[PDB]
């Protein structure tokens, strides 16, 4: 038993809500929130730029710092820095961006991601600025995170979109 609650229960493992995931992470304060990064972890706009302005910046000084030190992340490629007053932990996540050409069959090795963690508040990868279809998204979603997975969902539309055409 989990604290997450509202969601549709769309597989064993994977739950979806229509909501804001900065509001959800406030309320929920999970372990894990999944941050719709980039390689440069720029939180700039989307579920990024959303997430750092809630952290007062924080969260950007924290990537800087990660940056400086490790260099970029992989398209597909995570890693786990802290949630600050919206979660212990952030694991940030690169989905390729297809305004920028990225392969989407990375969206699969993003994913993977997920799989080092018991249980998440997450967005659906790609999805919004970042340019790919959010139903192939959630698909992708489905068919390879094997952990709890709770989908924050912003644009009602969309969502009830997501919940429509679900197979
Ligand atoms: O969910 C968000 N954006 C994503 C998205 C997906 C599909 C359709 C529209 C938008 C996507 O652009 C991303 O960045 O992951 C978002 N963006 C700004 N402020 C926010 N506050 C809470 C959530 C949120």
């Amino acid at each position: 038993v989990n604290s997450f609650s509202g969601y549709l229960k769309l597989t064993d493992n994977v739950y979806i809500k229509n909501a804001d995931i900065v509001e959800e992470a406030k309320k929920v304060k999970p372990t894990v929130v999944v941050n719709a990064a980039n390689v440069y972890l720029k939180h700039g706009g989307g579920v990024a730029g959303a997430l750092n302005k809630a952290t007062n910046n924080a969260m950007q000084v924290e990537s800087d710092d990660y940056i400086a030190t490790n260099g970029p992340l992989k398209v597909g490629g995570s890693c786990v820095l802290s949630g600050h007053n919206l979660a212990k932990h952030c694991l940030h996540v690169v989905g390729p961006n297809v305004n920028k050409g990225e392969d989407i069959q990375l969206l699969k090795s993003a994913y993977e991601n997920f799989n080092q963690h018991e249980v998440l508040l997450a967005p659906l990868l790609s999805a919004g600025i970042f340019g790919a279809d959010p139903i192939h998204s959630l698909r992708v979603c489905v068919d390879t995170v094997r952990t709890n997975v709770y989908l924050a969902v912003f644009d009602k539309n969309l969502y009830d979109k997501l919940v429509s055409s679900f197979l």
